[PDB]
């Protein structure tokens, strides 16, 4: 390219895713460880470281592984887531590195813160380781951161690259633118891314514114088994896732594969 993846790849991726887832947881972161559951796977690884931161917171870581090786880184893412896514825113720125580218710122710131430390650680580781690878991764935111871281690483460069580194892532867313892516691719690294498926874261932112893315892618678618686817490429595319758218777822996010892522668971 596308393818597927493988297985491985797936495984790886798952592982890564786881780681892323683981881271877241716391323990691981931171714691760281591983513980947881898953862781284981890773554981092983180681860781190282971681961271957381414060311101932104961122967381992461690283680881490583070884074985594987690787290283790783992671891242985571946131915591818471848902818321973151728811718230876231873116721113863118630128870145830185590169230139142109751118891325956114926140892432860157976261890463830155851691880175540194881481890277450183890584590187350281790587360185230680280197070888290883690284890876890265983461997832979300983681992835873105892771991517840135890776780138840174690569750149730184160291070493790382691509290869190793890787890345992965897962878812893532885217861151840136394209340118850145490319750158891343370139670097390459690888890456992967893843896413788961648906996810938513890846886618863121837216495419438319611118931113884218790258890486690759893966896616897953488925678971079972598972598946894845892847695419590859890297860057972114469419294819795957884216495718568916718118538708877417847230848951897826967281877781891846299955695982848871863021928571851891």
């Amino acid at each position: 390219g596308i393818r597927a993846a493988t297985s491985q790849e797936i495984n790886e991726l798952t592982y890564y895713t786881t780681l892323s887832a683981n881271s877241y947881c716391r323990t691981v972161i931171p714691g760281a460880t591983w513980d947881c559951i898953h862781c284981d796977a890773t554981e092983d690884l180681k860781i190282i470281k971681t961271w957381s931161t414060l311101i932104y917171d961122t967381n992461a870581m690283v680881a490583r592984g070884d074985s594987e090786k690787t290283i790783y880184i992671v891242f985571r893412g946131s915591s818471s887531i848902r818321n973151w896514i728811a718230d876231l825113t873116f721113v863118p720125v630128s870145y830185p590195p590169v230139s142109g580218t751118k891325v956114h710122k926140g892432f860157l710131d976261s890463y830155g813160e851691v880175q540194n430390e881481l890277v450183a650680t890584v590187l350281d580781q790587f360185k230680q380781y280197p070888s290883y690878k690284v890876a890265v991764t983461g997832h979300s935111l983681g992835g873105a951161t892771a991517l840135l871281c890776a780138l840174d690483l690569y750149q730184r460069e160291e070493g790382l690259s691509s290869s190793n580194l890787f890345l992965y892532t897962q878812g893532q867313p885217r861151v840136g633118n394209p340118a850145f892516a490319n750158y891343v691719v370139s670097t390459g690294i690888p890456y992967r891314r893843t896413v788961n498926e648906r996810d938513i874261v890846p886618h863121l932112p837216p495419a438319a514114f611118g931113f884218l893315h790258a890486g690759s892618e893966y896616w897953i678618t488925d678971n079972s088994p598972e598946t894845v686817q892847v695419c590859t490429s890297d860057l972114e595319t469419s294819d795957c896732s884216n495718s568916i758218v718118p538708f877417t777822s847230v848951l897826d996010h967281l877781s891846y594969f299955g695982i848871n892522t863021g928571l851891c668971s």
